[PDB]
């Protein structure tokens, strides 16, 4: 059990395929997902060639230990995949058809810039390391790349599962490495974010703006401070669902901007009271009346600017 | 150790059975459940046939390694099941009776639309992949399908555990696949949701409506804003128990609608105060008196409409 | 390696014993506990009988693989126990003395009705399945049933660890099954619940009742609404430490009833205000004075009724 | 592979040693800690005697399976330790020097009475069970007992790692058991508790006492009720870090006592208002002035009494 | 299979290399990180030397079991690494080139003093224990030390991955131990802390300072007490992300100091009210006007002092 020797000096081509059975546990904080799939491998081993007329069989079945099998690994995994060999079939010319079913936890970075209206390209990198005897190169058998219809990733829509057919061949620790990129294109189901986070957050913000139709400082203080505390609750809830990013997320920007609106509303409420106490409610009245238009208008404009920058 | 050869060209029938011992960890967020069960398998292998007279024994016991056993797998599992072979019995005609006890974590999607008054059909898909020598087809031995009396799934009532006797035979990667659907019908024990979430949520909403029997704006602001914060606490509690769905759930709809009622109550309280300050308490009084009837009436009607759409 | 043949048609008796070493992780929500114990097994195998005079030894030690050992399993486990064989001793008559040390996660339902003043009977079900050659029956060797003094289950008092000596013999999938019930009787250490949940919950309720010695509606609204929010915090804390039950628990009933007391106190506060505004403080005064006695009296009586129904 | 026979009737002495490499995950709630250490064992097996002149080697190296090794276990573990044999060296006289590196999760009860100014003695119990052929006794090789300088247990100071050299030899299930006690003495780093829990809790309590310099009932109600809610938040935070104890802890006692101070402050605020309303502010003034001294004095005295009882 | 004998009395040099493939799960509380890397080993075994002319091959491939391999371990790991041997190549002189891919959870203490503007040096300690036959010493092959470009540690910037080429050779349990230090230099991405924790915390503090432009005690009490509760929420959130340290962290110091600012603001608000009630609003006015400058000035100065001490 050693690699098949070359006829000339050509590398050994291992044709690959991944057929997704299950996709689950897409952890946004960890930037990981779990996969249960079929991994098909195919290569020619002339040492295994036979005459079907003399042997009586058109195909030969082998045990993994009985023959040479290329050491194929996943790059972006936590631990080595848990694999169970399904079948090893050898045709008369010595063409081997290997099939295994595996489970793995894949590390794939996510771009949260447009969260929760984001799309991701999850990667599964297949790799083989060349041996001293000969160089091993990877290929894609497009006929053996797919996913079943039942593949459901909770909170996501699956668009496509394709493979970049040209491998990335590079040298690592004085040996050739042949890498294939299997890309799973997904898009977030943003629906739930609207009644659970977005609209509740807007309702409390609009409730704080009723202080612009009130001269009662004590009630105005209760209105703006209480809704601010409710906004803090939603901010904390959102940041518990997401990892910490070295950039601003769309939701993060809106959440942050709303703090400025609460801050300016506290300033308005304070100014209005100060003037009323200073026996100038006429000045206070004009500021409060302006705020009634200014706050929703500036909020609508700032959100248009934010949506423009992010989308 | 190779599959039993056919007498004519007929496929090999592997009769199956699942007897549930334990059902636990039904995770709503993950849409998974854990199962501990017996898996029985039966097929004829004429190569194992014997005369019971000359052998002296009526039934022969074999070790898994000693004989050919079909590679049976579960489709909707996280990882391959943890199995322990209990018994392998062979009758004189060569009929094999295999029994194993296994544990597995099953992926089964849940429909939360009617939550917490929802019913679910959990699936366990048994599968076999055919070999080059012969095609393997699955069957259900109804006598070997069941569950013990002690099977308890916390927070759920188990209705039935049946099997769709006709297998789904299809081609996958140029080989026949034979799939069986084992269905576990369950209904959610909604009891606890009434004193823990539903009634507390209604009590705080009804407490906010006492503002319609008060002219004190500052007290009215405290009443409606405080109860709103308590409503947000319950909303967050509910959404931590459930996954994010691309549809509205029954509880989700009620929770969302109640925000509109708090919003309109803030509008009422603001309007009532504005008019009182504007020296028109007669206009304010008629709006407040109307609200006393309008708010409970509209709440009762909206809930009838919601219950109608969902059930 | 096959089961010992019968002398007459009698079943094979496997004497059992469980000696608890560690008891930990009693999860109320999951209704599971972890156990680390010794499992002793004893049965006669005449094929292993020897003359101690000819052999020179009065006991023979065997490796598990060298001899037939009954396939003993636990019924109510998540996964098969992790076992390490300690010793296998054979006496001249062929009596085998097997000892293993194991760890397992046991599924045992709990009755939360009297929580946190509840007692439980945890079960460990030992089982053996019969073979075609002969029927295997389980027995209890009371001398080999116990627990060490150091066995501590955090938040619980261990009363007894006994075994129901008569096995439950039944037919399952056309083979006899022999089941033994090992019962671990425990009682909850309710101490901590008094200073952590019960008294804090009563203090906030009594703080809300100070509104009956106040004519200040705005202060009364703050008192009752704030303490209600603190009561909601305790309700949520309690329901996070418990699973969802299709029945009321003692704590659950008290917690639920206290919502009614807060609701009626809001009604009182609203009524008192309304009258004091309709220029009838004399009517308001008599209602408030009555409430001072009515609220603690009805609370004390309702709690006596609740404690009576639950204990 | 059986135990070495005795020269006379003496028991077999297995010299032991534990050298700590890593100490981590001291879980207070679970009362467990994780350990990564070296376990050294030494015993004489005269059957392994060799002539170094004939063998050519002065010390023979063996594989665990090749020779008899005593079945040494830990008593207070969740599951059996994960061990990797480092070396097995045999000298000509048949003296075996065994070394393994292991990882285990140890169950060791903690005394929370003085929390967070508590010290603990973590135990690691080594045990061996005797065989029918001969009795096995444990011993401590003090030269092979220690810990590396890098051993850090987060939130704790490690004082000493010693062994009680005299084993506890007792009969269990009709065989001798030899137990050794390895004691890891640790003291909690209380530092963090002062700026994170203790001082924030005292600041909010002192903020509630500003109500004794205020005649404004509505403001006084806000002061005491709000700080009480903040106290409940800290109580919940503390009880999430600790297990439920059938005794009072130091922190638990202080936290509980502070509820009584908030309760009495609510009584004071209510009394002060009632008298002011009853046109007797002179009586109210003397009670409020007394409270200014009484509350801090009684708080300081009660804490001295508590610290005395606990330390 | 025993270690290669020395030519003279020199120790056996095992050249090492670590090439990082994945870096994930840097847990601040646990002070652990997960690593997936290549571990290369190289040493001379003259017993494996061959003539390439006679053998026909320039390199020989071996199975791990077929040859002697040094027992290399990681010091600061939870459990032994999960390793898969990739290749074992032997050159004519007997120079062995070993390569494995492993995954491990590394224990590496973190200095939180400057959090969240902190930098760390994560350590991976490689170790070998010497045998009776000969001493084994570790070395660094700098050509086989690195990391791939795709190596991403969420919330951190990776600066360098180097090795301290001189090993720490010391005696442990009467045998030589050879230790190598692989250092992974990382710096925290502080960006997210600014819009998520720092600015929200400053906004609420600045909102409390609006009480210095208000004579309304009841509104002032609401302002300062409400923002204090919001500050407590952020303190709790921060201490849930960090472990308990026996020193002050930068964030911990700022958070603690802000409590003093809220405390003094409550004192100011109380003093201002007391004087107004005592018919001296002129004294109150001068204190309030001074506070408007004093609070931001002292806050800015105290923060300059804190930043100076910490950086
Ligand atoms: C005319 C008043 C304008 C006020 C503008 C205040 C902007 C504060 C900028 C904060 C930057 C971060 C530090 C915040 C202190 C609160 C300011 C209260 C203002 C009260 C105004 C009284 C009416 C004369
Ligand atoms: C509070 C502020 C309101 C937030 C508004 C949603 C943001 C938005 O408009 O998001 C936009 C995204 C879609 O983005 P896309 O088409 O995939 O981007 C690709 C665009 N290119 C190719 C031009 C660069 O979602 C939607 O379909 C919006 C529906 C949700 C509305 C929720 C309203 C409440
Ligand atoms: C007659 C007044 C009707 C007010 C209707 C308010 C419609 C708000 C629609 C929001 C849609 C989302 C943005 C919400 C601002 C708060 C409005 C306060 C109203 C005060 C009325 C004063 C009495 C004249
Ligand atoms: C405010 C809203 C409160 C929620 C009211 C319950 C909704 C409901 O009426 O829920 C209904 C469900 C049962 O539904 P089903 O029989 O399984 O549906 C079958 C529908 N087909 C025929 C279309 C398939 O629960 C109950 O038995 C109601 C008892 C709970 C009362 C809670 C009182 C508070
Ligand atoms: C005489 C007054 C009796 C009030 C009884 C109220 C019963 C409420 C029943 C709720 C059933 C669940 C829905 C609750 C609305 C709040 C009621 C406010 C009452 C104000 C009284 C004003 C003084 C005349
Ligand atoms: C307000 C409600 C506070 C709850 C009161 C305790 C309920 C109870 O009465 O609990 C009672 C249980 C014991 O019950 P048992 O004897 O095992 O029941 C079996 C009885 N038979 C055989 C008659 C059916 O514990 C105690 O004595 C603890 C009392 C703690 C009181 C703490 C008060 C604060
Ligand atoms: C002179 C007033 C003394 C008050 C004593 C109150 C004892 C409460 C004991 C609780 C035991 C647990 C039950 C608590 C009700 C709140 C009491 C409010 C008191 C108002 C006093 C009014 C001024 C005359
Ligand atoms: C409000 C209550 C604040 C808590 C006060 C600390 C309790 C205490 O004084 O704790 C004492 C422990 C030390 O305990 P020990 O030396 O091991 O006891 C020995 C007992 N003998 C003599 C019986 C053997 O910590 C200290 O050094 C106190 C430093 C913390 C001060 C926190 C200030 C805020
Ligand atoms: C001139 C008033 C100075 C007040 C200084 C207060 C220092 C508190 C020190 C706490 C140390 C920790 C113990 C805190 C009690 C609250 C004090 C309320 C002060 C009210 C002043 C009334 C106006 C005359
Ligand atoms: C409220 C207080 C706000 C916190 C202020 C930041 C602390 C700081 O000034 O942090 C400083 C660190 C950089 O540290 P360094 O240069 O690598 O240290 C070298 C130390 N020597 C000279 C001793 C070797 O971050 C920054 O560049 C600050 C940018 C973030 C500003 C966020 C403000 C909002
Ligand atoms: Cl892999
Ligand atoms: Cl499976
Ligand atoms: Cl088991
Ligand atoms: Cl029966
Ligand atoms: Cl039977
Ligand atoms: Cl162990
Ligand atoms: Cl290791
Ligand atoms: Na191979
Ligand atoms: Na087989
Ligand atoms: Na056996
Ligand atoms: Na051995
Ligand atoms: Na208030
Ligand atoms: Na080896």
């Amino acid at each position: 059990v050693s690699p098949p020797p070359p006829i000339a000096d050509e590398p050994l081509t291992v044709n690959t395929g991944i057929y997704l059975i299950e996709c689950y546990s897409l952890d946004d904080k960890a930037e990981t997902f779990k996969v249960n799939a079929f991994l098909s491998l195919s290569w020619k081993d002339r040492r295994l060639a036979f005459d079907p007329v003399r042997s009586g069989v058109r195909v030969k079945t082998y045990e993994p230990e009985a023959i040479w099998i290329p050491e194929i690994r996943f790059v972006n995994v936590e631990n080595a995949r848990d694999a169970d060999v399904v079948d090893i079939s050898v045709s008369p010319d010595g063409t081997v058809q290997y099939l295994e079913r595996f489970s793995a936890r894949v590390l794939s970075p996510l771009d949260f810039r447009r969260y929760p209206f984001d799309s991701q390209t999850l990667h599964i990198y297949l790799i083989v390391r060349s041996v001293d005897t000969r160089n091993i190169v990877l290929a894609v058998d497009l006929e053996k790349v797919g996913k079943n219809d039942d593949v459901f990733l909770t909170g996501w829509d699956i668009e496509s599962f394709t493979a970049v057919v040209k491998p990335a061949n590079f040298a690592l620790e004085d040996r050739l490495e042949s890498k294939l990129d299997y890309q799973l294109r997904i898009s977030r189901q943003y629906f739930s974010y609207i009644p659970n986070i977005i609209l509740p957050m807007l309702f409390i913000l609009f409730i704080s703006w009723t202080a612009f139709w009130s001269t009662s400082y004590e009630a105005n203080v209760t209105l703006v401070v209480s809704t601010l505390i409710a906004h803090i609750a939603f901010n904390i809830l959102v940041e518990t669902n997401l990892p910490k990013t070295p950039y601003m997320t769309y939701t993060g920007a809106i959440i942050f901007m709303i703090y400025l609106f609460y801050f300016v509303a506290v300033i308005e409420v304070t100014v209005q009271h100060y003037l009323k106490v200073e026996s100038q409610p006429a000045r206070a009245a004009s500021i409060t009346r302006a705020s009634r238009i200014a706050f929703p208008v500036v909020f609508l404009l700032a959100n248009i600017i934010l949506a423009f920058l992010f989308f």
